[PDB]
DNA sequence: TAATATTAC
């Protein structure tokens, strides 16, 4: 798995972690590049499990060699990892059940 | 892409 990116999404299906913790664990995620703005959303499957939705602005582009360096702990929890091909249709989709936390500044 | 899974611009 290899992904080279600035803007990452990550959705966490089957994910019980509170928005805010879920937002803790990304946040002290050693990275060579900063991160600039973390958005982490709460909504619902259809059967009425929660999932996350993650976008993560770096500061430069990131380099991930790993499908488990998202993977977040309470069991275990493992995303799916995509580029986000617009920061801004990603911030939009995050946000529109709107249970969600930020950290940082969005960027450009 | 893996590896959660119907959730994922
Ligand atoms: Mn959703």
């Amino acid at each position: 798995f290899k992904i080279y990116a600035k803007n990452y999404f990550l959705t966490y299906p089957n994910c019980s972690l509170s928005k805010e913790e879920a937002l803790s664990q990304l946040k002290n995620l050693e990275t060579p590049t900063n991160k600039k703005y973390i958005k982490v959303c709460r909504e619902l499957h259809e059967n009425g499990e929660p999932h996350l939705h993650v976008l993560i602005q770096f500061e430069g582009k990131y380099q991930c060699k790993n499908q488990r360096f998202f993977d977040l702990v309470s069991a275990h929890f493992h995303p799916n990892i995509q580029a986000a091909k617009s920061s801004t249709d990603v911030k939009t989709f995050v946000e529109k059940d709107g249970d969600f936390i930020d950290f940082g500044v969005f960027q450009i």
